[PDB]
């Protein structure tokens, strides 16, 4: 028996008693030292994003200390901290021998967390094959900036790889909440010289100044597309990452790229039957503006490299974190934080 | 002075009379040997697809004979016999250093006849930079196949080009005109085992046979995404190429695509503000099913290539060529061809 | 079981061994069709890979799955299939980091004949079967299918290196078993022009079947000038190494023109160096990239290249000189491969 | 006429006059604001690395500010102070269409400088093609930092571009010149975690340092190899930069890479007939160990790009300039200081 924060039905949440998961030979069971919630949390209970679930345990953001391992795993002990991929993907299918683990068995099967199984919200969690989806957390990097990792460190860089940045080029990302502010400094670990910042929110409008940023266009001060066709002098941005933003955020993309540039979108759309490709700016059809959109990297080497960035000190996403809170009570208090969404909110962490 | 089909205003079409061409010191002049109509040019008078244009000679798919040269270019004499991309840019722009010539100078700028510039439905026509935009054409290639090559091969095998195929990947063409039944021949140049033609037209559905299609899906037997979803298995293509159809034909290329695949686009879309991408079969914005779209490649080097490839028997475009004429007068002909579009037509070319 | 083994530095013979027995996501094979290789003989007439006693050899094998373990999915006893001669370890760093290759070390990912019995015996094991089997379709004849396992994956491996853009000219160096599959993968990637470098009659006979457009036989003079002379200068697009000693690495780089790509895909094993002309290699600075490569394996390369022989992609058979039938001819065949008579090109030893 | 600090033939340097150059329409006149020597330069006098010149201006590496232009110069007019990259290629060659403009007309053609056309170390140079090989430098850079784009950063960062370093990957630069450091600073820009250097001068430990190196390999303490198989604990490193070193450091890169990595190098080879690649190391042929090696990018967008670098704030070049020097005169004594290099010299600068 384990307790857990965890979906009832649509629209409800609450604490729920459920048996406490058993490892299989190549799995390991974690406690959670320090979780984050998701945006893909609150739509997942107030808007049905993965259909109906009853008696889910919610989270995919967990750092923890592994309790138990099956017979067969031979990287991780009792006693280990370990960071924990969002994405825990299985590593035998064919996804994987096309290079796609974030598919492995489906479409976007890798991220199992709070969608085919229960959350990292609870006492203790389930990790499938640990050897492949699991790596050891350095005592130097505080918890909080560790949980950075698991999906706002590697959503956000994943987007600056899609984007296939060259060195010196111009990156325009299009949402600054936490994701947004990791494709920032994702580009700025890709060569991007100059980067433009879209977003209104003072708190973010900052943290984006910190990971590199060099302009914040307002959505206020008029359309994005046109704020950003004269920073550029009507050439364009190289890149635009899409990490935030209503579907007609991709005609919006579309628009400020060059001719030749890559659209990389990580946001999650979800509403409308369609993202509108705007038809004369996407070039009819033939203007080489390459539509990317990807579900962020898991398992083990992921983390391990995300880790070694933190570790080199490349990247410190400790100032993404906003509000901590202490105790397994206020898992509740973050999680609806994250649907309220304050003014100052970046990202809440719990820690145990 | 000389005579041209030009478009005289949005629905007109006739013979005009224009001052002759002058080349400038890297410039060529030409006279056309044989000319093939485009769909586009119904397009573009019938539909002001690309504005205003008044007594702009219409086509930009000719081989032709050089008649004279400016006074700098230095590989190509009057008399030579040259096959004429569709696509030739200026070849000193920001874009070129980026690797895309089809924008150099503007988006789509590196297509210039029957678009900046009077086409070559001329007695003659002004090639901009013949050193870097002529391919001369061997004596062995017959006329009406080498006409093929300015455009059609080569934006069929771009579309194979941006497929990202692997040896031995299942491939979607959609739509077998004569871009999509290169595709096919493209696509089968690229490796593809499984090569899944969808087109109606019997004289398309023997081209695209005789191309390489292993599969034929007739919109007839129901949906296309259900056609293929079975005969994939429930699989899915590894990558999708769009040569025709209207703008939901993207939604039917990225229902039937894997996730991570690709779908390439090389099909002009001439109607509609947007172009729609289905959001929850593009895995809600996250699953890597990469969209391209790009103008075809132009200029010396992708003529010379695709040369070699019908010199060394690789392709043969011949029998996408239905129609052969023999006047100047039958450009008209030709080109209204193009718009009643019958059953039995995949592509005219007129031998002057 | 009774299985064909190296005795040691020299020394071979039918053995007496212990069945092998499957874990619960392995299979165990018996084979319906053999082929023996150059690389065992280099095993054990010369110690390449170390001592070994009582060793099965041979890993190019089709045959029939006789057992599975309880986990296996996909593979049932009864069920024909194509073995990859790489079966690798799939729950890796390097699988991660896509080189499946080299899972669990360099060359790691060729298990048969190395650090496991081969298939030269009446069972053998395969690990991890439903990564590492492909179903052979019945219309597919056996000596056909067993040129799949290594000859065709790494004929085309070395195609896929080579970065071959459509209507490149490409030259093969060697055109045994493995080049002259590099020939037809050269040809599946849209090669114009292929040079193909050998002086067997029954290799020439081949490599022309195959896609070669020109033959350079070393006796007629020095490769390098007469693939320049072909070339007028130019040289070639790329170069696969198929065969020959370590200054065929040399030969390579003289003949692909600056920007071009030099893939290896032979084995070298003699002398400590592979020359690379400091000249011709521009100093340094000629960007001629150089790559080299074990094959593919697993389930999905096979079943992509099964896809290209079922629907006439390719057609390996030409491969097959010499057909043995009977587990007697293992002996025969292994001992062809030794001092390959010059009609050889791979034999193959039909079992059940 | 004018003068220009020249080479008169093997060996012996000196002063010599010369008829000032005049511009052809494409073309610029432009007088020196900063010059810096390079070991090019040095090579090129005492080893004749390209051969036999006489009364040849060296250097080509400048800032200066435009004299005259050609009646076609479109975006540069007398007065603008400008970059001029190392690499001035004719851009309407068939290799601009191949994509290498730096063998624009034969192997390395795309330099010009001190080769085949007076260099920087004059009164007045010219350069060809103005709107496609001149950047206007911002006043906000200063001239020292700026002259280390011509050359120093676009080699070193290419050195981190074709070594394909993905985020977090373990990188490992042999040769900490100037050359070396940029390919640290590069390194960084691509996302490295890690970045193992290798050199022993402290100006130039110290400078690694500053531009992210992580760990200092000295070839005092033992074997580099066993060095860094050491701080790596056996794992090697994910790519190596190769600038500096006698023809074997390409063994030593290629037994510290790890199989699947990427050998890039960035270094001028000026001795010996062969590199050696290590036939074990390098898998006998299949460890996918690519070896990559190009002469730095030129034109006017890469150095508009690394501009931005500069003032964007993400790398700062200036701390390789360790001497600077005031007077045309002076260019005699920093080309010496090249020639007898100090130890406290990393890179010198004439200002003019």
């Amino acid at each position: 028996h384990h307790k857990g924060f965890a979906m009832l039905s649509i629209g409800k949440v609450g604490w729920i008693e459920k048996e406490k998961p058993a490892p299989g030979p190549f799995d390991a069971i974690v406690r959670p030292l320090a979780v984050a919630p998701c945006t893909s949390d609150i739509t997942t209970v107030f808007e049905g994003a993965i259909g109906e679930r009853h008696n889910m345990i919610l989270g995919h953001e967990a750092v923890g200390e592994v309790v138990e391992v099956g017979s067969e795993v031979k990287d991780f002990k009792p006693g280990d901290r370990v960071v924990v991929p969002g994405a825990t993907p299985d590593w035998r299918t064919s996804e994987v021998q096309r290079g796609y683990h974030q598919h492995s068995g489906g479409m976007l099967a890798g991220w199992k967390f709070s969608n085919v199984k229960d959350g990292v919200f609870g006492e203790f969690f389930h990790v499938n094959d640990a050897d492949m989806n699991l790596a050891h957390l350095p005592k130097e990097i505080p918890l909080e900036a560790a949980v950075m990792i698991p999906d706002m460190m590697t959503t956000g860089f994943h987007g600056a790889e899609l984007a296939d940045i060259e060195l010196g080029a111009t990156v325009a990302v299009l949402g600054i909440g936490p994701v947004g502010l990791m494709a920032v400094a994702g580009a700025k670990l890709r060569g991007a010289g100059r980067i433009i910042a879209v977003g209104s929110r003072p708190v973010c409008v900052d943290a984006a100044k910190y990971y590199g940023a060099t302009d914040i266009v307002n959505y206020k001060d008029g359309p994005i597309e046109s704020q950003i066709m004269n920073l550029t002098e009507g050439k364009g941005v190289d890149a635009a990452i899409i990490a935030g933003g209503n579907a007609d955020i991709m005609a919006t993309a579309v628009k400020i790229v060059k001719p030749g540039g890559t659209i990389a979108n990580v946001n999650y759309f979800g509403e409308g039957e369609v993202l509108p490709v705007p038809r004369l700016e996407w070039g009819c059809g033939m203007a080489h503006k390459t539509i990317k959109g990807g579900l962020c990297p898991g398992g083990r080497l992921r983390m391990e490299r995300l880790i070694d960035l933190v570790f080199y000190k490349r990247v410190d996403p400790s100032k993404l974190v906003t509000h901590v809170f202490r105790g397994f009570d206020n898992i509740e208090k973050a999680f609806m934080l994250m649907k309220d969404k304050p003014k100052d909110l970046i990202k809440p962490v719990v820690i145990l």
